[PDB]
């Protein structure tokens, strides 16, 4: 049975994706990194069986509703119930949907409940007065009640204790899925919005379809702090804590792996349901990968390879951001928007791809058990285990050579078939001598061995 434990997600800003409709382009600069772009869901259909082949299994999108003037990201909603026009209609959507689910992928689109644009009508409407909550900025961080009632960026703030301001959110929350049959929302800002509403969200989409997904955007690095909202119906989490350790570790070599096994000891420490977290290295809140890699000095593709080779076999739900298999660049928001490029060369694309592959092929790495057997100085050795299968992730975060031997760590007498890149490590006196070149990686299978 498929579990969002087994899912792998590709995430779309449909504005930067893929432009697969260019009268729809209404106040498009492609010369202006604030203005729209002009990709569309039509652009999103297109690209279906390219984001299937890498074999991503689901797709989150950013908000898909329709906004004020500047809004490119979807984020400055001026009308909870309508397509932004840019990117197309509403039944271009439904098809969107329609044809995804006929590719066997889920559609996750990113939900806001807690501000609305700038400039949304319901501000100069009296009859509203009492739908927004006071008008003032988030100084105190600290104070759990200021970072729930204060506006985040000015965004005026909505007011979840008014019945009537719960209500619509609720009511606008069921449409979309019983119009459109999406498979889940990922929730914009859920620390900014109490912990009580959670609790009833859930309950109301999950009364228009049972196994609705809710995957939470708790934007913080304390794991215990984000592992609360799992406490209050939100099924998956984004893992801040993860990709703070991943971005910077595999941003560069010779860097020890040790602190992301120290997320995973605390993800099972702390949260209910520990495999379902969003794992990820960047995201578009964040530089590009990429662009840490080059501010190293140091080769992207090299490590986007160690990086990613991470990300599909440790636990959690990977979650790739597009561009990271072309390796695109971009700093700060909004650089870190670029428009997407489908002609580039396919290093890193066939690369995700056998990742893909892997992760749907063993069950270990979706649902195994995950081990340390051996750390230093970015030479990282992992087992995991499902059921009869064992896998050893090795990578060499190194700048050397390195080789590592196992002697007792694994049961004797049989080999381990590397299945990303070919190697073959046998038992020779009960001991596996694993050899990695240089900033490489691989994933193996234990096995009988074999011989001519
Ligand atoms: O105008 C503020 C800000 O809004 C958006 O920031 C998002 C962010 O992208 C989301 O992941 C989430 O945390 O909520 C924020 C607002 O809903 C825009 O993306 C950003 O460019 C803009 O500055
Ligand atoms: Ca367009
Ligand atoms: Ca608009
Ligand atoms: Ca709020
Ligand atoms: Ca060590």
């Amino acid at each position: 049975e498929r579990t969002w434990q087994d899912e792998r997600i590709y995430f779309i800003m449909v504005d930067r994706f893929n432009n697969g409709n260019p009268k729809n382009d209404y106040e498009v600069d492609v010369h202006d990194p604030k203005a729209y772009h002009g990709g569309d869901l039509q652009g999103i259909i297109d690209k279906l069986d390219y984001i299937k082949e890498m074999g991503f299994t689901a797709i989150w999108l950013t908000p898909i509703f329709a906004n004020e003037k500047g809004g490119y990201h979807g984020y400055w909603i001026e009308d909870f119930y309508k397509v932004e026009e840019h990117f197309g209609t509403l039944d271009d959507f439904k098809r969107l949907v329609k044809e995804a689910h006929k590719r066997d992928m889920k559609v996750i689109l990113d939900f806001v409940v807690n501000h609305t644009g700038y400039n949304h009508p319901w501000l100069n409407d009296p009859a509203k007065k009492d739908w927004f909550h006071e008008k003032k900025d988030i100084f105190n961080w600290a104070n759990q009640q200021e970072v729930e009632n204060g506006w985040l960026f000015g965004l005026p703030d909505l007011a979840q204790e008014n019945p009537e301001v719960k209500t619509y959110l609720f009511d606008v929350a069921k449409w979309w899925i019983q119009e459109t049959d999406i498979d889940g929302y990922r929730l914009d800002t859920v620390k900014h919005v109490p912990k009580w509403f959670w609790d009833e969200f859930a309950k109301e989409v999950k009364s228009v379809k049972q196994d609705f997904f809710l995957l939470g955007e708790v934007w913080h690095d304390d794991p215990r702090y984000v592992a609360e909202y799992g406490k209050h119906g939100i099924d998956a989490l984004i893992d801040f804590p993860f990709y703070k350790e991943a971005s910077t570790i595999f941003s560069n070599v010779d860097q020890s792996l040790e602190p992301l096994y120290n997320v995973w000891k605390r993800n099972v420490a702390f949260y209910e349901r520990p495999y379902l977290l969003g794992t990820f290295l960047d995201n578009h809140d964040t530089v590009r990968f990429t662009r840490l890699a080059l501010q190293n000095r140091i080769n992207p593709v090299t490590r986007l390879k160690l990086g990613l080779t991470y990300l599909f076999s440790a636990p959690g739900i990977p979650i790739m951001y597009y561009g990271t298999e072309i390796a695109l660049d971009g700093g700060e928001d909004p650089d870190n928007r670029r428009l997407m490029n489908f002609r580039t060369d396919k290093e890193l694309i066939d690369y995700v791809t056998k990742l893909g592959e892997l992760r749907a092929k063993l069950p270990s790495l979706r649902r195994g058990d995950f081990e340390l057997l051996y750390e230093k100085d970015g030479m990282a050795l992992f087992k995991r285990t499902y059921e009869k299968e064992t896998t050893v992730i090795a990578i060499n975060n190194t700048s050397k050579t390195q080789k590592v031997t196992l002697d007792g760590e694994l049961e004797q007498g049989k080999e381990l078939r590397g299945l990303l890149a070919g190697d073959l490590v046998r038992s020779k006196d009960g001991k596996y001598d694993i050899i990695l070149d240089r900033e490489t990686a691989e994933i193996y299978v234990l096995a009988p061995k074999t011989g001519l």
